[PDB]
């Protein structure tokens, strides 16, 4: 059309996604940002979020890892090896663009196939695993190869029944 511009797929505003987050799920992001400052990293990534979630034995992420037989220590070490060295931070670390896209996809999956009213780490992790090539560092793709995505989506609420985020 001569009076309508080209458009690309609708993107949801970050503040609107942030408001969907479960409470327990949302403190972890703030702490992932704190973990960022501590590490001198310039932006909050999925890996920071997974790192902080590994500290809570009842996060959805820990429950998925337990069901897959993955030891927390192995996962922690893997995440740490993916981290940059220290950088000079000019600005306060915000969520990386890739992580914001992840929240959007995980909210779309939450609100449809997962029948979730809030955005939880389990949905964020299932979306990341489903699109591992896009969202996960190379070593974690290898590490997480045995997690069965179809089964986690199919039995999501049952698997995560004991979660702090339920």
């Amino acid at each position: 059309h001569h009076h309508h511009h080209h458009t690309d797929p609708i993107r949801i505003e970050l503040p609107t996604l942030i408001a969907k987050l479960n409470a327990q799920s949302k403190l972890a992001l703030e702490q992932a940002a704190s973990l960022c400052i501590e590490r001198q990293h310039p932006e909050v990534t999925l890996e920071h979020y997974l790192d902080v979630l590994l500290d809570n034995p009842l996060s959805d992420v820990r429950l998925v890892l337990k069901q897959a037989g993955l030891e927390v220590d192995q996962v922690k070490q893997a995440i740490a090896s993916t981290y940059s060295r220290e950088q000079v931070l000019d600005t306060y670390p915000a969520f990386s663009p890739l992580l914001v896209e992840l929240l959007q996809e995980a909210w779309l999956l939450s609100s449809t196939e997962l029948e979730q009213a809030e955005l939880r780490s389990g949905a964020i992790f299932l979306a990341a695993l489903t699109r591992a090539d896009r969202y996960l560092s190379f070593k974690l793709i290898s590490l997480f190869e045995g997690i069965n995505r179809e089964n986690l989506k199919k039995h999501f609420a049952m698997i995560l029944s004991d979660s702090a985020e339920t």
